[PDB]
């Protein structure tokens, strides 16, 4: 395991992710009400996948070897994996906070799955231009996403309860940022134009999962927005 | 890429999906109707991940070889990871047409992911005269959803608006017209007895996929069926 | 296919299997009240998946061999892919009988996906040592479905209609007992510490089978729970 210079960060988010399940679990055994069950059930359910996967990657089996530029490059696929399932939830949390309408969250999962799907390809396409094909179609999907989640969620934020558009904003807004970052991080990883080294890609990765799920998870679940309207 | 004389018709269909994809986005940016937003949404769904599979084909990424008969055979399996998810997708449009129940719909969609799974299997199988027997599984599991189709939907449609009845109808023809043809093209193409070649086998399945998605969605998208009824 | 002494019990589960799924075919073909329906797809489904890869394992197909221990083991992956599939629908029987709330549901089928997934990865892994790790991961997920069936779902059967209690509390305890064989089997097994032959093995698997899918299925398909109240 330690003969792989990133194993330390594969670590760490396996510990984080291992924490952060555990903690939301306890917090929602107090939970009686029939909407924050959902909110629960979701948000603990994405650093429990996501644990089991860093997990993976840590002992190894979530990495494979791939030929392009001459070279054999580690890949780990365990990461689409877990954002494969992971990915769609985290929208749903978003989705249901603002009671979408289905057509619109169906078209939420389905570019969503274009987009890890095709994010998957180019990571294991041996033909290395062609990788940048699919990061691209990947990117236009994610772009697809941040525009109905700015002007169709957004909007449909203002006319719910003020707990639940100001809690719909943050989280939008946290979403739209680290989401973002993933695009350049491959492109510019072991995945693309390899010029930042797969230990620091690793920590990176690392950074934006634990706070696009931990941190999202705490904000989410300390809201009230979460409860239906009781007396 | 040229290198296979299939090729072009790969081209072709990624192409002609594309181009759908596109148009159907387009066509659904002026739609606030709840129930129209769920076709959309499926229906663009539809050709936007044909567009995924049959431009892995192109680039050669959805193809492997399988040893029968002595041979090393070229077998495109990107097919049925575009199947497995697209032809539920269709059904589903079906489904909400005529507003299926929910047991009915949970039938046709696992009956189908059994249909896709099984010539999945098929095409994969080494040893040849069982590939024939997964074959005729699959066939058996379309008989089961084309039976429903007549026998559970038709006479369900008769019950609503003249309007869906009518477009429920013409594309219930059109679907099981278009969806027998696949197992016949399978059973005589390179996949099983191997009496056609591949170039004319890719070329049949290309104008089976755009009919069946692009020609289909066509249909709907242009019918008041997809609208509540509203004043 | 004889060349295996596992092979009669992976043909008598094949054959179970299907007698049992054209039993329950067949039985819900006069029914029409919309909630019946619902546990006849549901529960037709399963032995009809579970057929699927029986016949994948007799075959070959379904059968992978996994260095470790200094060997090649005989490893039947074509399980996991059924359990993916058959575990969480079997679940759904349970939690649409006593009309479980959706974020219940979420969390047993999200659960039970981490269990088989899980299961999956310990099966394939190389390193001995680590397959008993994804094993205890597994466990854990299990007994957290075990504990809702338990302590979420029998208080709520209680406040339903007597012959839905009567009926839950029935597939209850049939599902905890016999799901909690697996994990013993697999552990004393071929993928675990290899005590048990994998013939022996590969019986008492068809047994659990059998008795998980077409015994529970005969329980709940003969009960007056599956309709709605009705005059
Ligand atoms: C009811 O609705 C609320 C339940 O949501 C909360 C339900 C949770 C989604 C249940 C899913 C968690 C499973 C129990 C997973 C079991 C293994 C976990 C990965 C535990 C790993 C953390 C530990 C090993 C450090
Ligand atoms: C509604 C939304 C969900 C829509 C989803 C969007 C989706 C269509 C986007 C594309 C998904 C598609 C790319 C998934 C491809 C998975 C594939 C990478 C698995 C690895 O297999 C690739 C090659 C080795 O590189 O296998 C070597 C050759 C082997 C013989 C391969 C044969 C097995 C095939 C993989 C069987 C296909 C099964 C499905 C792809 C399962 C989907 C897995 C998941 C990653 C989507
Ligand atoms: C809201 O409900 C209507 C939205 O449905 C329509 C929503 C669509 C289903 C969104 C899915 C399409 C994604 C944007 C996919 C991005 C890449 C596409 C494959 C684009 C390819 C065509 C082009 C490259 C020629
Ligand atoms: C409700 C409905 C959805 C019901 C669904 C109906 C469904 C049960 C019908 C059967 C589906 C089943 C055949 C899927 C098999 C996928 C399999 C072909 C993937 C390729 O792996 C096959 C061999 C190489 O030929 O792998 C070489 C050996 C490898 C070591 C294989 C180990 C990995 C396994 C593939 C893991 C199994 C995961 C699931 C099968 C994922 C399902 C994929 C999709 C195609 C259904
Ligand atoms: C409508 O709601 C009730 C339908 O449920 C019942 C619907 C069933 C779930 C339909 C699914 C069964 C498919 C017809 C599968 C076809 C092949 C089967 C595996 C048949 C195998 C048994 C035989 C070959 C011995
Ligand atoms: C809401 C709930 C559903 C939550 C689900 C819980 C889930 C996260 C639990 C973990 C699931 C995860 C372990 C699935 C792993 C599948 C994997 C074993 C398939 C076989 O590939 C493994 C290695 C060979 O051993 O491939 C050799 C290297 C290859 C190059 C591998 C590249 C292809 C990858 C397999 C692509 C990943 C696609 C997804 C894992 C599809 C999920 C399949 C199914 C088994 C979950
Ligand atoms: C918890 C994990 C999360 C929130 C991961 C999000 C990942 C993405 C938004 C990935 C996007 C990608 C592209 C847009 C193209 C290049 C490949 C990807 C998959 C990294
Ligand atoms: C858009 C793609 C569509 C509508 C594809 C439909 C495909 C089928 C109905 C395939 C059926 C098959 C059988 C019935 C058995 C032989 C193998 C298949 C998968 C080709
Ligand atoms: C119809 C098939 C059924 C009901 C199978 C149930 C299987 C399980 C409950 C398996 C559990 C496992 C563990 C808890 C850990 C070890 C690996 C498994 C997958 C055998
Ligand atoms: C969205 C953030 C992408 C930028 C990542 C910056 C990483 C800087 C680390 C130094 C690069 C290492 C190069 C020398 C090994
Ligand atoms: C459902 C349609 C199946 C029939 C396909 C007919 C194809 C005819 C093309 C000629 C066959 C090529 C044989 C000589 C190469
Ligand atoms: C949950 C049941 C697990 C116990 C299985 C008992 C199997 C006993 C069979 C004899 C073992 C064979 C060892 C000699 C080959
Ligand atoms: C390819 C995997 C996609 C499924 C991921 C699981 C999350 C699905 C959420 C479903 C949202 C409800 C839509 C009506
Ligand atoms: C194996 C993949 C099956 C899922 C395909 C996605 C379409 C599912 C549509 C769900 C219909 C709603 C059922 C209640
Ligand atoms: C990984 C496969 C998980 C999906 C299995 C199919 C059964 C899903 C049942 C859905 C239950 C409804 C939840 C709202
Ligand atoms: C186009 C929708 C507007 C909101 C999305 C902002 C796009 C951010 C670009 C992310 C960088 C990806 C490479
Ligand atoms: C049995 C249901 C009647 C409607 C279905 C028509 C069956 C067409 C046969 C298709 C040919 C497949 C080989
Ligand atoms: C902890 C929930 C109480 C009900 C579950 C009973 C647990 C049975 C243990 C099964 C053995 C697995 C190794
Ligand atoms: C070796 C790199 C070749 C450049 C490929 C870039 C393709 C990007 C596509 C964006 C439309
Ligand atoms: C080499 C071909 C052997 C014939 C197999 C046909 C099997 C078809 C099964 C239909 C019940
Ligand atoms: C296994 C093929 C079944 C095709 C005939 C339909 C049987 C009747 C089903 C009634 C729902
Ligand atoms: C070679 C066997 C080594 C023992 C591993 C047991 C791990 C079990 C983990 C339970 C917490
Ligand atoms: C509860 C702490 C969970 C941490 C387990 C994984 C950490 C890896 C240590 C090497
Ligand atoms: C909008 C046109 C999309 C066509 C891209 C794929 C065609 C293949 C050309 C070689
Ligand atoms: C209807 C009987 C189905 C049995 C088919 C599979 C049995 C295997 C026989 C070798
Ligand atoms: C994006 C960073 C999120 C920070 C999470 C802190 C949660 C405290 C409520
Ligand atoms: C099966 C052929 C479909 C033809 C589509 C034409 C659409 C025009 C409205
Ligand atoms: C766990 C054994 C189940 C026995 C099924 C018998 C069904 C008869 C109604
Ligand atoms: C990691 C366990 C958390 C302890 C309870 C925190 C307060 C709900
Ligand atoms: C008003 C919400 C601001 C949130 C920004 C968080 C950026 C990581
Ligand atoms: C809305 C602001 C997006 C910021 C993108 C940051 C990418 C590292
Ligand atoms: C391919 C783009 C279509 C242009 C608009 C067609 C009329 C909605
Ligand atoms: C009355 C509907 C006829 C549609 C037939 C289309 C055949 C491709
Ligand atoms: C209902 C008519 C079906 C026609 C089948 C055509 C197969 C090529
Ligand atoms: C295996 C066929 C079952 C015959 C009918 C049984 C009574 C519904
Ligand atoms: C009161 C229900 C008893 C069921 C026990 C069945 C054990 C296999
Ligand atoms: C509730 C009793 C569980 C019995 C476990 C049996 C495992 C073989």
């Amino acid at each position: 395991i330690t003969g792989r210079p990133e194993w330390i960060w594969l670590a760490l988010g396996t510990a984080l992710m291992g924490l952060g399940t555990l903690y939301f679990l306890v917090k929602g055994m107090g939970v009686s009400d029939p909407d924050a069950k959902k909110f629960y059930a979701i948000t603990t359910l994405v650093p429990a996948i996501a644990f089991t996967m860093y997990l993976s990657m840590l002992l190894g089996y979530g990495l494979t070897m791939v030929p392009f530029g001459g070279e054999q490059n580690p890949i780990y696929w365990a990461r689409y994996a877990d954002w494969l399932f992971t990915t769609p939830l985290l929208l749903l949390d978003l989705a249901l906070l603002v009671d979408a309408d289905q057509g619109t969250i169906l078209a939420l999962v389905g570019a969503d799955g274009i987009m890890i799907g095709t994010g998957l390809v180019g990571a294991l396409t041996k033909v290395y231009s062609y990788r940048f094909v699919w990061w691209a179609i990947s990117t236009a999907a994610m772009l697809y996403i941040l525009y109905v989640l700015f002007f169709g969620f957004t909007s449909k934020a203002e006319s719910m309860r003020p707990e639940v558009a100001s809690t719909f904003k943050v989280l939008r807004n946290v979403t739209v940022v680290l989401w973002s970052a993933y695009p350049v991080v491959w492109l510019i990883g072991s995945e693309g134009a390899g010029i930042v080294p797969l230990n620091i890609e690793t920590l990176l990765f690392m950074v934006l999962d634990v706070s696009a799920k931990v941190g999202f998870g705490l904000i989410l679940l300390r809201s009230r927005a979460i409860f239906g309207e009781a007396e």
